[PDB]
RNA sequence: AAAA
């Protein structure tokens, strides 16, 4: 808890101090702003507050400008103030202001400034013998000479608050090059209030993580439609990924390497598969089968990921590329029985358990030091084998609902993966009753409709199974009810840019003129999520999959890319106070960048 | 309007100054000033009868002088609201100068303007400080004295009905002071999830005033805001509407045969009605509904006139969207060929030429949409479950339509055999025609029975259920699930009892639901019998459930929205529309 | 406590 003092002096010296012993319960800090006139005195204020080095003080001075005489002066004066108050908040509370000393202009501007980012009080200090010297304010105070006078309480706005990160490179805002960047905020203010008033069509609403408040020029710079050069915005925009599987994470490269080489024992370690010829990754150019995508990340998986050293290396790489893309949340699909080994007493659950402790691990130390940090939460996927082994998806699913008891850890188990072949011969039919148990221990579950998946498959996924999100399912409106259903059930889809392009084949690939329906599912209503699937076969970390759709969808907006990480919030597997949480974090993160892009 | 307004001090300069601070003339300029004999009014009112056009007014802060003290500046904060309010221009808002006056005169005119508005906010400075006024004349003409004006404010809307609620008061003293827009200043930040759950984003763009008043708690004096509010009914029986009273005698005088109605029958009153001192058991709560319903309603005038005013009484409440349960069954019979399909297109086509009427006058209509119920044995043999499904689905096909069919409803009276879990087989077919269930699992119904309602019979939304404490897994598997649940505040609260009715200790869950995420709403049930509309079913939650916030009111209209039966592209218009309503009453509602 |  920091009280921070704001006062400002003509050229009488004497407020400050009479603003601090004004509320004889002490502060923290007193910063006063003043011209660089002559007149003023500032050796009585610093040789009055170095007799409290516990009491940090400083004072700024306005170059330039020795009283304010026309507008301009003035102007630029306010926009000075208005930026060394923006540097001078507490990081989280409010300041207190004074306004006893200096012109009634200046003053004004003090207060202005003070209602706009909010202050805990505003105040005066009155005395009945305006005095000069300093060691009589003590025998005034003592008598009872000296007066206060409360009367502000303000919040301000969050938003314009929010603007303390416009302020840097600017040379110190000389006059050849002087940038009224405050002076802007209040015209965003001032518009923002007016198009809401003399308007009421256009001025209805659209924001989905309700910001309203950027200034109007980047409202209209969301709507226009997004291309590759927004790569700068998006890197920096906070993501959500809901499909991001760990066992295809490093595949190939650099970071296969160097998961292979912390390995534990290299022993075991062998040189196997390898990269596909031809396939001008990550952007293809011909379909490939999934059978032969799902080959192309042989190099790393249940063979590589056997041992413990290799399967920490491989996490703690995962959580590098997500909190270096900006992903502030994902849920991780890992099928720990394929890591099982029982040789070692490395059974599935050990395994699940490494997988928690180090992403727990790293979030925590993350948070200590006070940085971005990906919450990351897991999904036991549940894949169907039939190679014999019926009680493998029995077990799957007692480990998942077993592994949610921890109950602490900033890592959590919160659904099951109902991946595997989507055959008929493994349709959501059977299982009606398998997943009465994974329903009522809180589970959520996500089912996989990449190919074969008829509407019927479907319908029984979402009525049978109670799939609270699906996977791809890019044939939707093929069936007009499917995804009415899809629609008012408020089921989600993770739909992959580049897994979707790789394996099915859409626009702008030769032969194929198959359009992607990520833009018709965004204005239908389908709460969408744009996912990686996988980032090493897909060869694309999340910051690319939202970048493609400038071209699998033309015409896309910025604004539906807001809207597509508010579905990605909103259809993830979390409690609803974190969802809350999470959703503010997001609101306030997306105005930084948003104003950041815009000024920039 | 074109009014000045400035303050005053050791020099009289300032007004003839800001005098000519528009370029192309002024039309009328008052000034504030206070007791001290150091101001002399004779140069301003000179230079005044130069113009007699303008209108001089001079005000002196009676008792007071050069503001020492701190009760001296409270009444002079005080005085000076009174009169900036007085003297507030009807329709345009006033330009305003405070470089007169000491720094705290000066501050508080400040506030002053910034919070009842304000054309602009000028400055007045002149290098020279000029004393004769043929100074000022040589200062126009060589032009020194600049306009300092930080920049135009909007000033918020709504403040000015305290200027009526107020009389002149020209006696005054310190015995009178209103601290009303005081208190809520001082608990800006005196008093987690409330900012995050802000609904209707527009809200953001509300004076920081107003959005402090939002986040104050809830209370019986704000029933004038809770009306002007757009609001969503979700559960309303039809037959519960035209009951008692004017209503009922004007649903019965416009039948077809009057002969046939029975009009000696009277429904029982109970003192305190509609806050029943005294609970009551949900058999005698559908008895005082004996007076309409099937039994009345058979005759198709009559059944016509019943709709006409309910669709009346929901726009008189400002109710924007609604969605009524009725039983054609119940209104149907086989003597003069009234089946209980025709009955369905007979109360559908009059809720649809009602809002087209509505609509092409364009005055505020209230969209209605109807629920089939499937009530579980009161007729007997129990194939009318299977016709009422049949009758939903078939008439959900019309197509054509502002008021259209959304989905179907299920009956329970109290528990067992009412439960919502012995009728799976049947809800396939509707499932998969595209409509939505709701089911009445409400007065004490065990957890088992909302949970199958939930899984097996996938139901979007439940029917009161207020034991959803008890079992927290329930309650998770509700919140995860986004199924809403709809309570009527005054119904539970008749039927079941909680506080501050005596002898009951329960307190209503409504706040708890809100906090913990369930996408509650609160409706009518049945507006004749329990004799509330939806402005004061939501008025009576203050009094249910204290410490709740006007907020919280407005995220269970948005709770409401979020779980009508509607279509995507629907939904957002009506969202849309009730964001810009929100805004507009908010801030035209502040003004008290 | 720079046109108190
Ligand atoms: N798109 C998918 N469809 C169906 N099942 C999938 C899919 N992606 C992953 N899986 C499941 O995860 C595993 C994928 O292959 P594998 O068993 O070798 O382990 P992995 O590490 O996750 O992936 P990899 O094959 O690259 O090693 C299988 O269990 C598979 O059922
Ligand atoms: N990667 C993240 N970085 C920062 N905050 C996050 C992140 N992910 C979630 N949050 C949320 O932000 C808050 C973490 O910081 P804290 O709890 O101290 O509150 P805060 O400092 O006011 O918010 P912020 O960190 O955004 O400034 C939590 O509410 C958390 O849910
Ligand atoms: N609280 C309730 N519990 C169970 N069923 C109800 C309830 N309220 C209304 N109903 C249903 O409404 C009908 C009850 O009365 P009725 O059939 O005579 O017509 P009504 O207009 O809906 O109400 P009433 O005529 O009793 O005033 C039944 O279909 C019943 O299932
Ligand atoms: N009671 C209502 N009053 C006004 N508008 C409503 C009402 N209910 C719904 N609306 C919405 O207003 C629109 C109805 O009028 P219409 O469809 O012709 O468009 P509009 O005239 O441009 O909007 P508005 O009626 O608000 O001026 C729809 O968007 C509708 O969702
Ligand atoms: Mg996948
Ligand atoms: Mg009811």
């Amino acid at each position: 808890m920091s009280r921070v003092l704001l006062c400002s002096a003509g050229h009488s010296s004497m407020v400050v101090p009479e603003a601090f012993h004004a509320v004889p319960e002490g502060f923290e800090e007193v910063h006063v702003f003043t011209t660089d006139s002559e007149k003023f005195n500032p050796v009585v204020l610093n040789d009055f507050f170095h007799s409290l080095p516990n009491v940090r003080f400083s004072i700024t001075k306005c170059h330039g400008l020795a009283d304010i005489l026309n507008e301009r002066d003035f102007e630029f004066y306010q926009e000075m103030l208005w930026q060394w108050y923006l540097t001078k908040m507490p990081d989280n509370e409010l300041p207190y202001v004074c306004l006893s000393g200096g012109i009634k202009s200046m003053s004004a501007s003090l207060q202005k400034a003070a209602t706009l980012f909010g202050a805990q009080s505003v105040f005066h200090v009155l005395a009945d013998n305006n005095p000069r010297n300093i060691e009589e304010m003590f025998d005034a105070l003592q008598k009872g000479q000296i007066h206060f006078i409360e009367m502000g309480y303000e919040p301000g706005w969050a938003a314009l608050r929010r603007l303390k990160k416009i302020l840097p490179i600017n040379e110190g805002c000389s006059r050849d090059n002087f940038k009224p960047l405050i002076s802007k905020s209040i015209e965003e203010i001032l518009s923002n209030v007016k198009i809401m008033a003399s308007d009421t069509g256009k001025s209805n609403q659209l924001p989905f993580p309700s910001l309203a408040i950027l200034p109007p020029i980047a409202q209209q710079w969301l709507q226009l439609p997004l291309s590759a050069n927004d790569g700068a915005w998006i890197q920096n925009l906070p993501k959500v990924d809901l499909h991001c599987h760990l066992g295809g994470f490093a595949t190939s490269g650099s970071l296969l390497d160097q998961v292979r080489g912390a390995a534990s024992e290299p022993d075991l370690i062998d040189r196997t598969f390898s990269p596909q010829e031809i396939a001008g990754w990550p952007r293809s150019h011909k379909s490939i089968s999934l059978d032969k995508y799902m080959e192309l990340g042989n190099a790393n998986g249940s063979k590589l990921l056997k041992d413990k050293g290799c399967l920490i290396r491989q996490v703690e790489l995962l959580y590098q590329s997500l909190v270096n893309d900006n992903v502030a949340y994902a849920e991780i699909r890992c099928s720990p029985n394929n890591y099982a080994d029982k040789n070692k007493n490395r059974s599935a659950w050990v395994v699940l358990q490494d997988i928690n402790d180090t992403f727990t691990r790293l979030i925590t130390e993350a948070k200590q030091k006070n940085q971005f940090y990906c919450h990351v939460n897991l999904l036991v996927i549940a894949s169907r084998k039939f190679s014999g082994d019926l009680s493998d998806i029995s077990k799957h699913l007692a480990l998942a609902i077993t592994a949610m008891q921890q109950g602490e850890g900033v890592c959590r188990i919160v659904g099951v993966d109902l991946a595997g072949f989507e055959n008929k011969e493994t349709r959501a039919s059977y299982y009606e009753h398998d997943f009465k148990a994974v329903h009522r221990c809180g589970l959520a579950v996500t089912a996989h409709a990449g190919e074969n998946d008829d509407p019927e498959g479907i319908w029984q996924a979402v009525y049978s199974l109670h799939a609270r999100r699906l996977g791809h399912a890019l044939n939707l409106l093929e069936a007009p009810d499917l995804m009415r259903t899809v629609i008012e059930r408020k089921i989600g889809v993770e739909m992959c840019p580049y897994a979707n392009y790789q394996i099915k084949g859409f626009a702008p690939m030769p032969n194929f003129s198959a359009l992607y329906p990520l833009k018709k599912y965004l204005e239908a209503g389908i709460l969408v999520s744009v996912n990686t699937d996988n980032i090493g076969i897909s060869g694309a970390n999340l910051s690319e999959n939202l970048l493609i759709l400038a071209d699998l969808c033309p015409g896309i907006s910025r604004m539906d890319v807001l809207t597509i990480i508010r579905n990605s919030i909103e259809t993830a597997f979390i409690s609803h106070d974190f969802r809350m949480e999470l959703l503010k974090f997001f609101d306030r993160k997306i105005y930084d960048v948003c104003l950041i892009s815009i000024k920039n």
